[PDB]
């Protein structure tokens, strides 16, 4: 599948599908070791995926651009998704997301 | 309209402006869509050819740079990334035309 359509699982994990996590621009930085190994099989995946955009919202919310560079033509995207401060589960949603953001710094 | 913004689906009955706000230049606004796509959402005739570039939830969290920013307004999950087009796809030149028709299209609206 094209990269953007891949679904990571235990059989095809986040590193396999999307590369090692790291700090570089355009390199993914999200996932602790458990999520990296399990992808969508991770047992708290639904609580992560509630923040992922639909295809319509991806194109509706984001700033989209196109860059032609020596490596190819790239669709660029930026945006932000607001957590619901009134959701009783808000504090747990913050904990969960923070557990994965830049987790790779703490392990080889 | 009751869905969280990120889960909304624009259609001809719930257009891109209704679901995602007016197109514009500001960092917080979306910039994508000509008048036809804005009115039709996922009912647009060439929506599949655009949606082929949108990430799965796994790819969104796998490919993007994700951040958490706390501001007066709220707590925001930020995202940025880049998706490479396949220039060996026979449809590539059509894809470029299509994307170019929608990116910052709002600048030429009446």
């Amino acid at each position: 599948k094209p990269r953007q359509k891949r679904t990571a699982t235990k059989a095809y994990n986040v590193t396999q599908a999307f590369g090692r996590r790291g700090p570089e621009q355009t390199q993914g930085n999200f996932g602790d070791q458990e999520l990296i190994r399990q992808g969508t099989d991770y047992k708290h995946w639904p609580q992560i995926a509630q923040f992922a955009p639909s295809a319509s919202a991806f194109f509706g919310m984001s700033r989209i651009g196109m860059e032609v560079t020596p490596s190819g033509t790239w669709l660029t995207y930026t945006g932000a998704i607001k957590l619901d401060d009134k959701d009783p589960n808000f504090k747990d949603q913050v904990i969960l997301l923070n557990k994965h953001i830049d987790a790779y710094k703490t392990f080889p």
